[PDB]
């Protein structure tokens, strides 16, 4: 018997967005944005209803080291309060381990947001200084990777994250954005080269984004371990990209409606 | 009860290759080169013991329309004569539909090579002239690409090479570098930017990459449908991508040694 599948997503632009009108309209049609394309896309190939909600506290999703509990939208998979993770959720060992990943539909990397003007052009530079501050995001895979990485650069500068204060750390990306530009160049923000190219292209346009990727992975759409719509969505996630379409969606949301 | 578990690789510089010594080598010492590393660590971390060969036919692996029997390193997998496949193999939905796929251990893009001096510079330029034929490696993915695209400029470009004579298609990817080299500007090769990549720091350094990628999808470890090697494997990759293994790898096997 055929149900409606709950998708759990996150208000991250350009991924899901509300609607500039969204207060006189209901369900699904009150967002927009890449996931939301996305979503359309994999329930028509699929075959299924589904409904869109964002995740309760706002989170991507990380392990409580001390009771062990998953928040964001892994928790929401891994307790059943959800039936799929369709927004940018990064593809981790950690979370391989406990939820289902399809192939990645983008692909992307740890890149730099600097204040237009910043001297700074790599994550080497931030670590050989103090003048300017550097943090990421709370409850993502960005903060997990400098906490798990070995690499001498990257050990330095979690030293400094961890333990700096005031917190460099951020609670969602539009505040890591926000204290970039009102910081008058003293805050560097590390994130995703997707949403840095992507707030790069939005007034004032003063940001921009410098040095290389300082890894490569995907986001996948998400699945709790085992779930019967893993095997349909992952392959329906090749098919979409293979068609073109995941290219297609990409310019829609990040230069067709570029304002810099 | 532990068995030897046979991986079908294929010779593809700089990913496996013979060593300048390999007659007074054994079994796996006889191979050097990114697979042949990531191979070792493969095993290592999932706890099996392996013997590299080399596939057959030379082959990636494509389903023939007519015996609908599969080639190359697939179809070693598919007929159960290996165990593992650990070479540069696309992530396809054809292929995912037979043999599963670890997440991505590399990323990349079909991309351009011209010999120094064409004037070309991206895929629309090919389709929109005759002078300089263009082709890619028969039986493979980019091969695929351009016989399923509904994009009009790849469309163009199939229309044309699935009917020039001589066949514009090539055995190996090392024919395709010599015919470019060979051609004085007259022919041009469709390859994957990663192979691209490893030939533009190759002697004579008489290649480069041009335009962007046409794509973008990346290479899988694969195992046979259901094989229980496949879940660890997964792990493997997504633990050594985290730890910087994979991108310490390429560095090796493509600047590292680059000799231009
Ligand atoms: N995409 C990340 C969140 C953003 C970040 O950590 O930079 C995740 O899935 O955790
Ligand atoms: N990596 C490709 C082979 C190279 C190519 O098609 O350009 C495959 O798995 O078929
Ligand atoms: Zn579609
Ligand atoms: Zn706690
Ligand atoms: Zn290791």
């Amino acid at each position: 018997a055929n149900k409606t599948v709950v998708v759990t997503t996150i208000l991250e632009s350009p991924y899901v967005m509300m609607k500039k009108n969204h207060e006189m309209l209901e369900g699904n049609e009150r967002y927009e944005g890449y996931c939301v394309d996305l979503a359309a896309e994999i329930a028509k190939h699929c075959g299924f209803k589904y409904k869109l909600t964002i995740v309760g506290d706002g989170k991507y999703g990380a392990r409580d080291e001390d009771t062990k509990i998953w928040n964001g939208m892994v928790g929401e998979l891994v307790y059943g309060k959800a039936d799929i993770a369709i927004a940018p959720l990064t593809i981790t060992l950690v979370r391989e381990e406990v939820i289902d990943f399809s192939k990645p539909f983008m692909s992307l990397g740890i890149s730099i947001m600097i204040k237009k003007g910043t001297p700074i052009e790599s994550a080497e530079d931030l670590s050989k200084q103090t003048e300017i501050a550097y943090g990421t995001l709370d409850d993502g895979s960005t903060k997990e990777f400098f906490r798990r990485s070995k690499i001498a650069v990257f050990d330095k500068m979690w030293t400094y994250m961890r333990s700096a204060e005031p917190s460099v750390f951020v609670r969602t990306t539009a505040e890591g954005v926000a204290r970039v530009r009102k910081s008058k160049g003293k805050y560097a923000y590390l994130l995703e080269s997707t949403m840095n190219e992507y707030i790069e292209q939005r007034k004032p346009c003063d940001t921009m984004k410098v040095g290389g990727n300082l890894d490569s992975k995907g986001y996948g759409i998400a699945t709790p371990k085992g779930s019967s719509l893993g095997n349909a969505v992952n392959l329906a996630v090749l098919k979409l990209n293979e068609q073109g379409l995941l290219d297609k969606l990409k310019n829609k949301w990040w230069y067709d409606k570029g304002e810099c």
